[PDB]
Formats: structure tokens, sequence, C-alpha cells
């Protein structure tokens, strides 16, 4: 089966860490990339926490506790089947933003609790400390006040927005520590390095409420994701060159290469010009790593 | 290209209406009922309707700058990406939540860059999706005030659906249409109904335990990724209706029959559906007569 990417303006797919439209690319001005989120490699193999569908992003869904004195979630995932440590360093969308406060809005999640009321809530939950333990099936809550109605209940949680630990800065590249003091997390996506020619990593990028850094970066449109999985289309080169092109006259606008592990690169800045976020990203053909852009 | 659906299991797929995994499958309980949800409207050769979207990314949220007129709160809608909402295309902006006469209980957050540097974006505020100044169509619709609005007046927010309650005096009917709002002449471009099959067939709802509070499970005539996939792909509608078989993903064995009409909706022969696993995997198998018996 032949190769080949999403016939999907850019600006129609989502971000792979945030379920926001992507409004932009980049390549960073400085920062190792291991998001675990949008990981998948070109012939179809998911990695990390990261899985199918766009819904499932930055996502949790677990049940209520109250232990010694402070509050967590039991973790599942997202369709309310258990989570196996084994298979993943967390739930697979569980948010992939490290040592920073995640300010989730939540909601109960059996039928039996949607009768009648309210079902919603809000809460924090700092991606760092011992407490912080995801792969282990546990993260704490901050006490907020409001969470003793929800002891005992299931409930799934979103990412509404993010702010940065206090004393530290927000920082997007950060990798959660999945497994407290306990282990390394099963199965982490592994950091990426540029490939060299004059390449950089290529970030999608989406304006979210990451408050102090509203620009979340990401290696792969969450629809590439689901696209490869799709195809399951066996890899055949070092690099998948594609073209990203003008949506109705179908010219090229810029090359990149895509590689086997799953993200793209390009030789930024080649008269100053700034690409369309409205192009399409078209396969051309398997290349040599040599492929000079 | 030839036509084909997502290689990918029903369990992993998205509703179209409200961003949640599938969890079932389902027919009306009248199966005369008819559905004209305006998201997750497609045609098998890629047309999209309503306000249906790519990405499941945008499925029940609203963008727009929140305004207060003499102590009456609302929000000038705009497209999800910020650019204007100008009604050529669509009853409402893309991605707008199809649940009409009941109370959208949103959650919001300032989305400008300049207002994300510091301190806490984000709010609550619950829409009528009834009344005349529930008006997407016409960019607008009123916010209940909650009294804590004022400091977003002027400000730009992205909206998401995070619960639904019934309009009071009324059942949470998730097969009512939105009165979207008229425009003198201009078209309503609202996705046309389906109408049942009939003769046996009942057409198939997806379905996502949410938090519709009173009726916990929202039904859609289309997975999320199905219309991602027949937009990728514009395969030429070559008959007049598509055959699938539903199966098993590990055994491969065929668990049942499907037809999938060129409109965008999928059909079976109640033996129902709801009964069957929701783990396995659509498959196109071949283009059929209308009248293909199942």
């Amino acid at each position: 089966k032949p190769f080949s990417v999403p016939n999907i303006p850019m600006n129609l797919m989502s971000n792979s860490r945030v379920p926001m439209l992507i409004d932009g690319m980049m390549v960073s001005n400085d920062q190792v990339p291991q998001f675990q989120n949008g990981r998948v490699t070109l012939d179809g193999q998911l990695q990390g926490t990261t899985t199918v569908s766009a819904a499932c992003i930055a996502r949790m869904r677990g049940r209520i506790f109250n232990n010694n004195g402070n509050y967590g979630v039991n973790l599942a995932e997202l369709d309310g089947n258990p989570y196996h440590a084994f298979d993943s360093p967390a739930p697979l969308g569980f948010p992939d933003f490290g040592n920073c406060d995640l300010h989730m809005t939540f909601v109960k999640i059996n039928p039996t609790e949607l009768s009648t009321g309210d079902p919603s809530g809000k809460v924090v939950i700092h991606s760092y400390d011992a407490t912080f333990a995801p792969h282990l099936g546990t993260v704490k809550l901050e006490d907020n006040n409001e969470l003793d109605q929800f002891v005992g209940k299931e409930v799934v949680l979103e990412l509404t927005w993010v702010s940065n630990r206090t004393g530290a800065t927000l920082n997007l590249w950060a990798v959660p520590n999945y497994g407290s003091n306990l282990t390394q997390a099963s199965q982490l996506a592994p950091p990426i390095y540029p490939p060299g020619f004059g390449e950089a990593i290529v970030y999608f990028t989406s304006t979210f409420p990451t408050v102090s850094n509203p620009k979340v970066p990401c290696t792969l449109p969450q629809e590439f994701v689901s696209h490869f999985v799709n195809e399951q289309a066996p890899t055949r080169g070092d690099a998948a060159l594609l073209h990203y092109v003008d949506p109705d006259t179908h010219r090229n606008l810029g090359e990149f290469k895509m590689y086997p592990e799953g993200y793209m690169t390009c030789v930024p800045n080649a008269g100053p010009q700034t690409l369309p976020i409205n192009g399409v990203f078209v396969f051309i053909s398997w290349v040599s790593r040599y492929y000079q852009l």
C-alpha cells in the first residue's frame, strides 16, 4: 500500500497536544521535543500516550478519591476500561504538559449520576511531585473545597487551561514524570533530534491558554496520526518528501522531509516571506536522507 | 479514488455531535423519527453540510467577542479560527452545537494571546438554544447573566460545551433542531432531514455517554472520523448505496451488514445493532442498489 498524508488543509487539522485547530508551523528558536501525544511511526504504530481521535487529547478519566487527607483520581482509559501500566506512560490522551499546573474542568460520567442536577466541577492537578503518579494509576488533586460531593464518583476531565508551577517558568517541552519516584514510565516515546543537512524540526502550533506562553507546539497534526494508523503503509525509504502546496493551484510552496519516527523537518528561511496556513501537504516520494532541502 | 470507510474500530472514533468516544449503536425508539443533525453531516463523496467540520477538535464549540448591551449579555460570533462568520455556507459557525431548545452549559477561555500572559483566563456561562435572542445564523447569541461576565466584556473567547440541561418546562430532546435564525431571503444552509427508509430498515445512530442531564446518551448519524475520511478521499459515489460489513477486529468474522446511503448515514435491519460489540471495524464491501436487501 502506497504511503500518503492527509489531503486536508493544515488549518483544518487539530494540534495533537491540545484539541485546537492548527494556526501555524514554525521551527524552534532554541529544547528537545519528547512529546507523548501526537507520536506515531509513518507505518502507523502509535507511541507514548497517543491515540486515534482528537476527542481524546489532553483528557483524563477516573474515580475521585479522598485518602490520608488528600484528594486524587484513580485513572482509567477514557472509555472507562482499565489503564494497564504495561501499555503506556499513562492512559491514552493524558496531557503531556510537565512541571506545571493543569486547570481541569470535569463532569460525572456514570449515567446514573446524570439524571438530575449539575454534574460539573473544576480542579487543579500538578504535573509534578511524587503524588503525580499517573503511570502508577493515580494523581493528586489540589483541594478547592468543592470536591467532597464527587468522592467515589467517576468523572471525565478536560484540560481547560495551564499555568506555571510557582517558582518556575512554563516549559512546554518538559516531559511529565509519569512514574513518580518509582520507575521510568513504560513505553515513553523517544526524544527527537534533527538529522543534519541544515534541517530543523517543524512544530505545528495552536493558540491555547497555556498562560505565559499561549502557543502550543506539537510534532504532528492529530489527523496525520489517525491517517497513518488507518493506512499502515510500509515505510520504503529514509524519508518521505512532502510538498506543502497552494490548496487551489497545487503549486509547491515549500518542501518538507518526514522521518519514519513520525516528525518532519525543513530548512527554514530560504527576501523575507511567510507561508500561508491553509496549504495542503502532499506526499511526493520516498527519498534518501541526503535529499537536500 | 475507490470508496472506503475508516479502518478504525468504532470505539476509537468520536461522536460527531460531542467530542466523546462512541460507546454504542442504537436505533430510535420510534423508527420513523427524522434526524436533522447539523454536525456529522457529509456526503459519501466528501461534501460537508450544516455546521460540520473536518476535525473533532471543533465539535460543539463557539468563538466570539462578549458584549453587554444595557445589561443584555451576548457573544458576537466568529468562526473557531477567529475569522468572520459570513453565513455563506452554514446555519451557524462551523462546529456550533446542534442541541436545540435546551440550556447549554459552556466553559470558556480568553483566546487573544495578549490576554494570556498572566492570570486566570477562564469562565463559564449558560446559553439558551431557544428564543429570538439565540440567533447564531445572524451572528449573535444571548448569554445568561451569571454575575461573572463583566471582566470579559469586549474580550474574545472560545467556548466549549461542558454539559446540557433541559429547558424549564421541557424534556431534553436530543432530536430537536435548533432555531438558528433566519435572515430575510438568505438560505437557511441547514443540512437536510434524513427520512427513515422503512421496509424493515432503520437508521443507525452512534451513541456516546455524555452529561446531557436527564438523557445522558448523545446520538449522531456518523462517527466524526468517517467525515474527515470522506472529505479526504473525495471518492466518487458509484452506486445508490454502499454495503458495509461490521467485522470482529480479531477473528475478522462479519458481525452484521449495514447500508450507507449517499447522504451520509447508515441503516440496518434490526433483528438490533445495540447488542453488537462496540470494537468492530466497518469495511466497505461493494456498491449496491438502493433497494439491496439486508
